[PDB]
């Protein structure tokens, strides 16, 4: 299936090669700099939509710094960079958690192929393959432990606040 | 599809956000850091798709006369919560009997590798002999999503080969050549 495949390239192309050195880089940030949370939050909204500001999606979740980027040579590309940002989560005026977050950008391209008619895909099938590439991801990650312990799946549905949504896991440790 | 979605993918989710702002990094590339008295990089991103799915990192590995140039100008943008997500694209230059033929932005179409992968842990359900196909189908559902965006078309060259000595920079070659 669509989301079946996009679960497993997101994991071999991105989640294998930038979660073992995740640990590291948060450690080089708290050391430098209250601390930085471990692990990836991962947010993997249900509806497919990923905007590219996530102060936008909830004023409460507020750009803090960039982690320092990690490099590797990559398919040809020398130096290929992984940039990750790191967001402050403010509950009642106050900060409650700081962790790094970004979206599952494959859910972006089952948005995508249910707007395209050459995909072959309807926006009648996109939930339940949302729901399946969160279910394959977390699947696969049962069985890559360093992975599985150094990032954090947030999947939902809207009927909203993402700080809430994301503080929720933050605070289950 | 497993391949299908994966092409999709791989056009919305980087091609997409990369191909239009190409031509203006490979010019200033050209103008401000290009070594005076060598030739002018290429046009185009060249995308390598080896039909066996065997995506190495290291391109001078797979071919000696494909030797690293320099990278390009990196290309930032804000990508669903990264600020300023980093795409960086290297150049290489293309040997012939031990001369420069010609220099372009190469490299591998990395959903290639993870067909490989699928095709290798049982949890995949993907069996180890539906790699070509699925390979194949990538390859045409790229062109196909292509053909369907020009800027994004004539700001790439898709280069598929199988491998029965094999020259990787004469495949490439005979692209930049045409
Ligand atoms: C190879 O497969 C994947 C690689 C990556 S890298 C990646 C990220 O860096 C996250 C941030 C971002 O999407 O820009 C996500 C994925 C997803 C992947 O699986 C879905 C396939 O469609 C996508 C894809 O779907 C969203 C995104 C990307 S970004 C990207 C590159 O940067 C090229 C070099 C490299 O692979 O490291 C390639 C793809 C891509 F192929």
């Amino acid at each position: 299936s669509v989301a079946h495949g996009l679960a497993w390239s997101y994991y071999i192309g991105y989640l294998r090669l930038i979660l073992p050195e995740l640990q590291a880089r948060i450690r080089t940030y708290n050391q430098h700099y209250g601390a930085v949370s471990q692990r990836l939050y991962i947010l993997l909204p249900l509806d497919c939509g990923v905007p590219d500001n996530l102060s936008m999606a909830d004023p409460n979740i507020r750009f803090l710094d960039k982690l320092p980027q990690q490099t590797a040579d990559r398919a040809g590309i020398k130096d290929r960079v992984y940039s990750n940002s790191i967001y402050e989560l403010l509950e009642n005026g106050q900060r409650a958690g700081t962790c790094v977050l970004e979206y599952a950008t494959p859910l972006q391209t089952l948005f995508a192929m249910s707007q395209y008619s050459q995909a072959g895909f309807s926006r009648e099938d996109r939930l339940e393959q949302a729901k399946l590439f969160c279910q394959t991801l977390e699947d696969i990650l049962a069985d890559a432990p360093e992975s599985q312990n150094n990032c954090r799946l947030i999947a939902y549905q809207e009927p909203f606040s993402l700080s809430q949504e994301v503080l929720r896991h933050l605070r289950q440790e």
